[PDB]
C-alpha cells in the first residue's frame, strides 16, 4: 500500500497524526519533519560552526546530480573517486524497494579544494570545510563545498549527502533549500581499534567498516594485526611467521589486500594505522625461532592475564633482525600512515623470569631479578625496537604505546620522551595516571575502558559468567564520555579518542553490531565536543542508526522503531 500517517513538529518533537484527506495543510513525511524539528536536523555529527538549514526543502531529480571539481591537482583521482561516490550516497536517503519519481531540480555540486596537491595524513592536517546550498536560477540547485584540503572537502561531501531526505508519502527526493555550514573537527585523531588477531576479519568487512567510519567522519582505523593467538599479517621477509601463525592459509592479509584497504581508506579520509604489539602478546608464528618464552605456558594464570601466554626474548639479537623486517614489510604496505603503534601492553615479569637465557643476561648486566630490572629489560627492548621502526619507516615518526607499568608517569621520562611517544589510555577517565601524564607533557589517545571498550558485556570466554569489563557499554555512556572533561585545561594534549573492539569474542560475523552505531557516538563526541549530553543527541542517533542499516551495515538496534516514529513518548 501507501503510507497512512503524517508528522507535525510540536516543541522539538515530531508527532504522528492521521494524514486526513480534508486538510489544506501539506502533510509532512517523518524525516522531512525531523529535518526542521530537530535543532541540527538529520546531521551526524552536528557541525561545530555555523549550522543553518533554513526552513524549506526542494524536490530533486536523482539523475540530474552533477559534480564539478574547480581546482585540479595531485588529489585529482581521489576527488574524482569521491565525486563518483556522491550519487551512491545521496541514494542512501531512499529506503530499499522505494523508487523516487525522476522530476524536480538539477543539482550542481561545486568542489573547491584550495590545496589540491595535499594527500598526506598528519595530526596537523586541515579537515575544515564550508558548505553552502542555494537555488540557482529556476530549475537547479547550487551546492558549493570549499575546503583547505581534500580531507575537509570529502567531509563536506558527507555532510552534503546528509541534506537529502526521501518523502515516502509523495515518492519525492528532497533536499534542504538554503544551507550555510562551516565545520571543523575538535580532535585530529578519531579512531576505531580493530583486533584481527584474536579472531579473523574478512577484508570486505574491514572495507565496510571503513565506509561506516567515513559516514560519521572517523579518520583512523587502528589495525591491531598480530597477537599471541595468530599472525595473519603477510610478511614477505619472514614468511614462516604467517605460515605457522595464521589460523588457516585463507585467514591472512596479503600485500595486495592490505594495499586495497589502505587505498580504500585514503579515498575516504581514513588513515590505516598498523600495530605490531611487542614485547608481550606474541605467540603463534614464532615457534622454533627460539625468540619467545612462555608460549602456551601452563597454568596460564601464573604467567599472563589471558591465554595463550607468550613474550619476546629481548636478549636475542636475531630478534631485532626479525623486528626490522616485519616493520619494513608493514611500512611498505601501510604507506599512508604518519604514526606507528608499538603496543606495550603489560609485560609479565613472571614470564621473563622463567627463562634461563634472560636471567643469565640480567646477571651479567648486574641487574637483579627484581621489578625495576625487568623494567630495564623492557626499556632495552623498546629502545632497540624503536630504532628498527625508525629505520623501517625511513624516518622518525610518532610512536604509540599503551598505558602500562612502563608508562607510569612517575618514571616514564627515564624511558620515553613526550615528543616521540603518544600514550593510548585504557584506564578509567578518573584515574590519576591521566593527570600525571598530562602534567608531564604527554599526548593522549583516550580509549578508557569504562566508556570505550566495545567488547565488554558478553558471556565469559573462559569459565562462566560475563566477560572481564562487563557491563555492556551503551551509546549513552560513550557519548557523555568527554576527553575535555577528563583532561581539563590540558585538553590540547588530547589528540582524540578510539573505540576499541578486542576480538576474543568478535569476528567477521559480529563486527557491524559491535561498532555500529556506538562508534557514531564517539564520532560526534570527538568531532564536536558538545557541552550537551546524549539525550540532546538521541533523535539524531536513531536516524544515523537507520542510515547505517540502509548502507548495508548490520547495526545494533537501539530502540523500538515506534520510538523513532513517536518522539517524546519513550523516556526515563
Ligand atoms: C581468572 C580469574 O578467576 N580471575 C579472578 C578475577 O576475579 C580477578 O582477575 C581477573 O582476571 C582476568 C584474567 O586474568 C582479567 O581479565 C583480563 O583483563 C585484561 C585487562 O586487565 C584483559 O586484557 C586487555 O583487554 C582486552 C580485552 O578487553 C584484551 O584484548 C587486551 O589484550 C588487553 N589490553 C587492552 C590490556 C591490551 C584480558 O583480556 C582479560 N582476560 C580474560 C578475561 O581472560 C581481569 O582483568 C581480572 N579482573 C580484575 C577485576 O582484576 C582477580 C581479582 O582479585 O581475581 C582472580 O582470581
Ligand atoms: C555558479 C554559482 O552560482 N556560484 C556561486 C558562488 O559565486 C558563490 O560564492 C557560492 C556561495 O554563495 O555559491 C555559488
Ligand atoms: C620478580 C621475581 O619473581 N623474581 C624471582 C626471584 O626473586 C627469585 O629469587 C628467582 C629465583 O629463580 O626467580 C624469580
Amino acid at each position: 500500500e501507501d503510507v497512512v500517517w503524517r508528522w507535525s513538529c510540536d516543541n522539538g518533537k515530531c508527532v504522528k497524526l492521521k494524514n486526513d484527506p480534508r486538510s489544506s495543510e501539506p502533510a509532512l513525511s517523518l524525516e522531512a519533519c525531523k529535518m526542521f524539528c530537530n535543532e541540527y536536523g538529520l546531521l551526524w555529527p552536528r557541525p561545530t560552526g555555523e549550522a543553518d538549514l533554513g526552513n524549506f526543502l526542494s524536490k530533486i531529480n536523482l539523475n540530474s546530480i552533477e559534480v564539478k571539481i574547480l581546482k585540479k591537482g595531485a588529489t585529482d583521482d581521489l576527488m574524482e573517486a569521491a565525486a563518483k561516490r556522491f550519487k551512491e550516497q545521496v541514494s542512501l536517503a531512499i529506503p530499499r524497494g522505494s523508487t523516487p519519481k525522476l522530476t524536480g531540480k538539477a543539482v550542481d555540486v561545486y568542489l573547491v579544494n584550495e590545496n589540491p596537491n595535499e594527500k598526506a595524513f598528519s595530526l596537523e592536517m586541515d579537515e575544515s570545510y564550508g558548505l553552502r546550498v542555494s537555488p540557482s536560477g529556476a530549475d537547479r540547485v547550487n551546492a558549493t563545498i570549499t575546503a583547505n584540503s581534500f580531507f575537509g572537502m570529502r567531509h563536506g561531501l558527507e555532510t552534503l549527502s546528509q541534506l537529502f531526505v526521501f518523502d515516502d508519502i509523495r515518492d519525492h527526493l528532497l533536499m534542504v533549500r538554503d544551507v550555510n555550514i562551516s565545520d571543523k573537527p575538535v580532535y585530529p585523531y578519531r579512531g576505531i581499534l580493530l583486533d584481527t588477531a584474536r579472531n579473523y576479519y574478512s577484508i570486505e568487512s574491514i572495507k565496510r567498516t571503513i565506509e561506516a567510519m567515513a559516514a560519521v567522519k572517523l579518520n583512523t582505523n587502528h589495525w591491531h594485526i598480530t597477537d599471541s593467538q595468530s599472525f595473519p599479517f603477510v610478511t614477505t621477509k619472514r614468511p614462516n611467521l604467517y605460515k605457522f601463525g595464521a589460523l588457516s592459509p585463507q585467514k591472512v592479509y596479503t600485500k595486495a589486500a592490505i594495499r586495497e584497504v589502505v587505498r580504500f581508506g585514503l579515498e575516504r579520509g581514513v588513515r590505516v594505522l598498523p600495530e605490531f604489539d611487542a614485547p608481550a602478546h606474541v605467540g603463534e608464528g614464532w615457534q622454533d625461532t627460539d625468540l619467545t618464552v612462555c608460549f602456551k605456558a601452563e597454568p596460564w594464570k601464573s604467567y599472563c592475564v589471558a591465554p595463550p601466554c607468550g613474550q619476546l626474548n629481548p636478549t636475542k639479537d636475531e630478534l631485532y633482525q626479525y623486528l626490522e623486517d616485519i616493520y619494513s614489510d608493514m611500512a611498505e604496505v601501510f604507506d599512508t600512515t604518519d604514526i606507528f603503534h608499538m603496543g606495550g601492553d603489560e609485560v609479565s615479569e613472571a614470564c621473563w623470569n622463567s627463562s634461563d637465557s634472560i636471567q643469565n643476561f640480567m646477571m651479567q648486566n648486574r641487574w637483579d631479578l627484581d621489578k625495576e630490572s625487568f623494567l630495564k629489560l623492557w626499556n632495552y627492548f623498546q629502545q632497540k625496537a624503536q630504532d628498527k621502526a625508525y629505520k623501517a619507516f625511513g624516518k622518525k615518526l610518532p610512536l604509540i604505546l599503551w598505558t602500562s607499568t612502563l608508562t607510569n608517569y612517575k618514571h616514564i621520562d627515564d624511558y620515553l620522551n613526550k615528543d616521540d611517544y603518544i600514550i593510548q589510555v585504557w584506564t578509567t577517565g578518573v584515574d590519576p595516571q591521566i593527570k600525571g601524564l598530562l602534567e608531564k607533557g604527554y599526548r593522549l589517545i583516550m580509549s578508557n575502558y569504562d566508556a570505550l571498550y566495545f567488547d565488554c558485556g558478553y558471556g565469559a570466554w573462559v569459565g562462566a559468567g560475563n566477560n572481564w569489563c562487563s557491563p555492556y557499554i551503551g551509546w549513552q555512556k560513550v557519548y557523555d564520555n568527554s576527553p575535555a572533561v577528563i583532561a581539563l585545561e590540558h585538553r590540547d594534549q588530547v589528540l582524540g579518542g578510539e573505540a576499541a573492539l578486542w576480538s576474543e569474542q568478535s569476528d567477521t560475523s559480529t563486527l557491524d553490531g559491535r561498532l555500529w552505531p556506538r562508534a557514531a557516538a564517539l564520532a560526534e563526541r570527538l568531532w564536536a565536543e558538545p557541552a550537551t549530553s546524549w539525550q540532546d543527541a538521541e533523535y539524531r542517533m536513531l536516524h544515523i542508526r537507520e542510515r547505517f542499516v540502509r548502507m548495508g551495515i548490520q547495526a545494533e538496534s537501539l530502540q523500538p522503531e515506534w520510538c523513532y516514529q513517536n518522539e517524546g513518548y519513550c523516556y526515563s
